[PDB]
């Protein structure tokens, strides 16, 4: 497991709206300084059950979040404003209904 | 303005067929970019324009529309270079939702 090291140019140079969903859900942040990104929005499912076309929920269906799993920076060494090694984390996208 | 160079270990210590219980479901895409990390970026692409009910049938008068989202991936900074990136904000599909219209 020999270490890839490569130079990152942190210069960047390029839920709201999906509120009418059958599974809505709003958005949790997660601070960690000792991370790139230091903050993550995570999709909390606002309902147990999905929103039907009358605008009450029905609980026979479940609103279940979409976990996905994506890349993080993490200091190495420790408080090291610098040096990262990319780490592998598990994060809520959004949500979707699902059927039991 | 000024540049932000970083050093970064890139050594490291089916998500459609998972819900496919959904109302709104989809596949994966295939994305390939030489020049970026990482390469394959798998989008998300909804498999019907409805939703499907307790039924099982397909009801049009919802809506199953792709949830968009802002990542960041790695351009290669030069060109082809092995070493050096700029990371770049890219809009991929990373699922579907069931909306009302
Ligand atoms: C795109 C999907 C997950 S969607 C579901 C189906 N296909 C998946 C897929 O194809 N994944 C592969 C892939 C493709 C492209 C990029 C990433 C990635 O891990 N980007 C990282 C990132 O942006 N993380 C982040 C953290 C907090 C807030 C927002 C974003 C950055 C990477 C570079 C270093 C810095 C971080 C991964």
């Amino acid at each position: 497991n020999f270490p890839r090291t490569v130079m990152v140019n942190l210069n960047i140079h390029n839920s709201d709206y999906y509120n009418r969903s059958t599974s809505p859900w709003n958005l949790h942040r997660n601070e960690d300084p000792e991370r790139y990104p230091s903050v993550i929005w995570e999709a909390q499912c606002r309902h147990l059950g999905c929103i039907n076309a009358d605008g009450n929920v029905d609980y026979h269906m479940n609103s279940v979040p979409i976990q996905q799993e994506i890349l993080v920076l993490r200091r190495e060494p420790p408080h090291s404003p610098n040096s990262f090694r990319l780490e592998k984390i598990l994060v809520s996208v959004g949500c979707t209904c699902v059927t039991p």
